[PDB]
């Protein structure tokens, strides 16, 4: 019996901040609706590709792990936003690492995409030859937002979060977890016509629905969430008052606390850092687990509680169990290029085409 | 306590329209003659349904292969590089379509070794955790990425989908051990860069993107990718290359596979290959030509498979699977895809037009 240990973790924020107030400029929004409603202040926005991002992240991970470029045997991108289908971008993130040989695969399972791959390499290395694994989750959100609908405009930001795990025979890293899938909320979330779904030669092509409905993903997410939390929190033999650290999908403010107090656990164990970056889709447990460890709210040996949800609707939740360290062996230099423009200038050319469409 | 995951249904969906190798004459400098005497292709399939419909009707005939309720599926991975949609996945629209309820739900996108990742990934999955019974799909509308201007690409790509279903057990059968990896220095030489969220969303021309294709480095890196995996794979199992008695690989092209076996000392006659009636389906075509086998008695119970695959990435895979008792389905489905309406040129006749116009 092995376990996969978080060895290392890495987080890449693009530079550019987009306010609030920079959204009150071309919609019909205010900071204190949004705030309010959501709980986000600002987000970014990438002025880089999705596999740039992923790589960052990977490179902060890689350094905090100690390990070698060499020992990565697996490498899972989970996005709904990649630069490109063919080939996808685990193996561009392999090549900008010098990875040789590892397994390279892009994962879809929306937000709850890191937490699907989180099980999925554990699972690997639990039952296969597999000693060390990349797990990112990576987002360019921004690409595919309507910025005429202040409903979808204001929620979603873009950045990239990263795992290094390691295979160990202590009793570590994501214990049990269980994934799932709510297919009857699956038109509620979505983009229907960007994929081959799509008219390649229509010159309007660009300008598609993002369907939306707040409420019923609200209560679906709830609904999905804390069952699997309670089946894992059941299959560990633990109560409600051990878990010591919850790191939630960054959605809603509201959807977590309610989560929490369904569940019973305390407001103040779930980390949030929704009002500094938005939903940043796969990329915002990473983030969060990154930051939660930066910011000394992970001790040596806590029983964490992950929980997650996205479009499908995609739910999931996982128990870790944290090991010995959570400090870097390392750190790394590794940094995005120089962003020359303002979030208002990045955008432009999109706010403007929605707004004359 | 050690478990394994039985292939235990297995099924596919072929759409009905056939673009020929003289249909492709009509609009292309190319003849039925030098692409049965180059490729060994005659047909492929051009789908008038998206993606996620091929790989619900062949989900459909699994289930019913394997006798298994939608109810028992704790798992759905899709594999394809051609999802309808990106978000949501295309995975939670076949569990939608079928009504299984709670399994989880993805797809994976590792090219057209994308079938074996997959079938890796649910194999582990359920030897190391609670997932009784998975759904493994490759799914491809490739028709959708085609320049019609090109005859090099042109001719070798179809649409397709194949799907199997797992079910745990304590017999030592299904996969044993595989070997996956991937050469990211062959990335540049099979690519389409410019669809997904790199390309230009409001550039009208945005339609009309560029690939690259090298064709001998993907030959040699495809050879060497497979080949050593495959060795991986037959040396950790223990067997002599002689006890192998089907190879099912990716159809992507004939002298790739007589290579791969040449090299491997593998009999040539022992692959399976049905290249010349649907071309490359990517994702589809491992579990496409698995499914054909069985319907054409080439597995027998209790038979030592080899399976292998290469695709863009440059992804690339080997897998043992060690087969069980049962060879034969134990029901059959209606379904089927709603009817084409179009030939196959029919279907491709505004892409067509709008790619000579270009
Ligand atoms: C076995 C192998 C020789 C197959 O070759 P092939 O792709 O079937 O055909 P080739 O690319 O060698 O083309 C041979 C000639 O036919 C011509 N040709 C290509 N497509 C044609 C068409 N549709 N009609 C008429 N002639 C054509 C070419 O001009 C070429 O001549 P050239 O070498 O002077 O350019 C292999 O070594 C190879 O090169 N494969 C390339 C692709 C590959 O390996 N994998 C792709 C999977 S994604
Ligand atoms: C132009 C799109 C054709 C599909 C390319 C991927 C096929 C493969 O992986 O073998």
């Amino acid at each position: 019996q092995c376990y996969a240990e978080i060895t290392g973790w890495g987080k890449c924020l693009p530079p550019a901040t987009l306010s609030n107030h920079d959204l009150s400029t071309f919609l019909d929004t205010s900071d204190e609706w949004i705030q309010s409603r959501t709980g986000i202040e600002q987000r970014r926005i990438s002025h880089v590709n999705t596999s740039d991002l992923a790589t960052v992240a990977a490179q902060h991970a890689i350094a905090c792990a100690g390990v070698s470029v060499e020992e990565i045997d697996l490498i899972i991108v989970a996005t709904c936003s990649p630069d490109s289908l063919i080939p996808n971008i685990a193996s561009r993130v392999q090549q900008n690492l010098g990875i040789p040989s590892a397994a390279a695969f892009d994962l879809n399972a929306a937000a709850t995409g890191f937490l699907y791959g989180l099980e999925t390499a554990t699972r690997l290395m639990q039952a296969s030859h597999y000693r060390h694994a990349l797990v990112i989750g990576a987002e360019r959100l921004s690409f595919y937002l309507d910025w005429t609908k202040r409903d979808t405009a204001v929620l979603f930001g873009d950045g990239a979060g990263a795992v290094v795990l390691s295979k160990t025979e202590q009793k570590v890293g994501l214990q049990d977890a269980q994934i799932g899938c709510d297919a009857q909320g699956r038109d509620i979330l979505a983009v229907p016509k960007f994929g081959t779904a799509m008219d390649r030669f229509d010159a309007d092509n660009g300008y598609w629905a993002f369907d939306f409905v707040g409420k019923e993903i609200f209560k679906r997410a709830v609904r999905g969430m804390g069952a699997a939390a309670q089946q894992v929190l059941a299959r560990s033999g633990l109560s409600t008052e051990e878990i010591d650290v919850v790191i939630p999908h960054q959605a809603n403010i509201r959807i977590i606390q309610t989560l929490c107090d369904l569940a019973g656990i305390a407001q103040d164990k779930a980390f949030v850092n929704i009002h500094r970056y938005g939903n940043t889709s796969a990329a915002t447990v990473p983030i969060a687990l990154c930051e939660a460890l930066e910011q000394g709210k992970i001790k040596p040996h806590d029983d964490l509680l992950v929980a997650a949800f996205g479009a499908g609707l995609t739910w999931g939740a996982g128990h870790i169990r944290w090991g010995e360290r959570i400090t870097p062996l390392g750190k790394s230099d590794a940094q995005l290029p120089s962003c020359d423009h303002t979030a208002l200038d990045l955008l432009s050319k999109a706010i403007e085409h929605c707004k004359r469409h």
